[PDB]
């Protein structure tokens, strides 16, 4: 049962707006804490490795690491969002039927996760990024602003998809995949 | 007057979420049916030619083929959405003043149809795709994920616009228009 | 205190839908007016220089030039939207923590303004365009449909970012920056 207050470990303020939107009445920023009263906890760190290590430590200190899910995000009843798993879901995100979102994932504003996708733990899906149906995003991946991945593709663990970039082919090996930069005329 | 149940002919589950969102209480999947009770009917087939042939046959069997329009889609009062025409409108779609959407069209999640557009019958507008003002999309067109068409342009019947692609010029002849694939670095 | 009617100077109809959505009961299109009853006023002109000159003149005739902000736009409590400044905010726009939107700006449908951005006066942010965190958009800029600007960048006054284009580097000089056109295959 969500507490009335939340510990939140730029991004802080943004996670705070999401927490207020959910109906948290007060947010406490942190930057031995096991002696504090056990309010719900959230880790507002954009970086995949720090999010993970802090997640593991806060968990070991006896806190519940909740999910922050903006009220305007739409999640299919048959989708699976791992419960109390530090998952950030921003405004206007849409997650379709039977998709699965794992622990520590960030789904930023307007991203879309089509039917039957799996978004692996601690991945980062940026603003406007889109994953078509049955896409598998490995753990610790980053999908850039306004990027997208075509249907039925897999992106291996620790990969990076650039701003504006469109993934068209399976990748079972780690990699860095770029789009086109705007050009001065 | 919409029935309490709906026949729906991955995509099924997704159309089912849209139907539940509208307030349908039960969805019946189909994959002689004229002897069945006449609930509302919807065709959850992504493919433009099958959607059409099944549409025509179901119509000839005496069913009403309804539109499924998610409650979060925003449609200008002066826009025209052909009534009971098998049109799928997904979450967060925006259709602006005096636009016209014809029979059998799919408007997927977050697509936007600006003022005075015409989206011709059985076309498919994918997730995040955008049509600027006064754009004419012919019948049986496909606009890829995160694509877009600049203002005042026409795309001829049976054309295809790739993922991520930006249409910049009129096309009065059928064609296939591609964007840039992400490149491994 | 907003009046029940509004003067609105394609785009007219669209601004009218936004005004009705806010709860204006009647819109009056204009295309000596100081002798008219002082309803709220809005300038529905897409062009940055005309918007400005008309803004200045209408202001000098004693009208209040209001902001039109669709109810579905989400604005952080710590964001600053200049009050009664002719700012158009369209459906599903998201403006994050501590961002600042200046006078005469257009934020079109689904654009996103991340934390700590500044969007300078009379700029135009098109449908689906996205500005990442701490981005500074100068005055009279235009950001094309589905474009985007990476984090921590500045775009100098009077610049243009094309449809589909992704800005990757600081620009302290005025310029024109293009994306890739779809190519017939
Ligand atoms: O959980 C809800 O409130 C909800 C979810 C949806 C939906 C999710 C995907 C398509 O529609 N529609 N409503
Ligand atoms: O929305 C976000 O978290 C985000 C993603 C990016 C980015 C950097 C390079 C490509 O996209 N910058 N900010
Ligand atoms: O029909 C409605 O409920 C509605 C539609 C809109 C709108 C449509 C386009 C811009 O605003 N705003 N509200
Ligand atoms: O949202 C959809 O229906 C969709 C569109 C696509 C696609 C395939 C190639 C370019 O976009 N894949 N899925
Ligand atoms: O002002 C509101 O009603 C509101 C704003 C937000 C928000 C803004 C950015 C992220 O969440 N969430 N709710
Ligand atoms: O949404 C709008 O106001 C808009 C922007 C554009 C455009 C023209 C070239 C690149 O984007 N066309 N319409």
């Amino acid at each position: 049962a969500r507490t009335e207050k939340i510990y939140i470990y730029g991004h802080g303020l943004v996670c705070e707006d999401v927490a207020k939107n959910m109906g948290y009445k007060e947010c406490i920023f942190l930057d031995f804490e096991s002696t504090l009263p056990k309010y719900d906890f959230f880790i507002a760190i954009g970086n995949n490795e720090i999010r993970k290590k802090i997640y593991q430590k806060i968990s070991e200190n006896g806190f519940k690491i909740v999910n922050l899910i903006h009220k305007s995000a739409l999640i299919s009843p048959s989708a699976i969002v791992e419960e109390n798993a530090g998952i950030l879901i921003m405004p206007y995100v849409v997650i379709n039927a039977k998709a699965k979102i794992e622990k520590g994932v960030i789904l930023n504003t307007s991203s879309v996760i089509e039917h039957e996708c799996v978004i692996g733990e601690f991945s980062h899906v940026s603003v406007g990024a889109k994953c078509a149906g049955n896409v598998k995003i490995g753990k610790n991946c980053f999908l850039g602003i306004n990027s997208c991945v075509l249907p039925n593709l897999s992106l291996a663990d620790d990969s990076i998809l650039g701003g504006g970039a469109t993934l068209v082919k399976n990748q079972d090996e780690k990699g860095v995949f770029v789009g086109v930069p705007a050009k001065r005329m």
